[PDB]
């Protein structure tokens, strides 16, 4: 169809600021691996930068909704940091 990805990203980010994610939890794609699986690897693979955290025994504390989007340019924002915009994805890593 067209438009899908981009407006469930709306409907997620909406749902995201406003800490009332109990309605949530619909339709998604979840990560589920061990963690010698190898995971995190498989993700910066998609971005095509390093910006997992990296580090001895688990270092993913928290559910991360990675929303990916095509475009010219290459750059990352957290909701967390309003208007702020990421260039450096080794700030990135360090900013999660």
């Amino acid at each position: 169809m067209e438009e899908l990805i981009p407006l469930v990203n709306r409907l997620q980010d909406a749902f995201s600021a406003l800490g009332q994610s109990c309605l949530l939890e619909l339709p998604q794609i979840a990560v589920v691996g061990g963690q010698s699986a190898g995971k995190s690897s498989v993700l910066e693979n998609f971005v095509g930068r390093d910006f997992l955290p990296r580090g001895s025994g688990i270092v993913t504390r928290r559910p991360l909704v990675l929303q990916l989007v095509t475009s010219k340019a290459e750059y990352a924002e957290f909701l967390h940091c309003k208007g702020k915009k990421f260039t450096d994805f080794d700030e990135v890593r360090l900013e999660i």
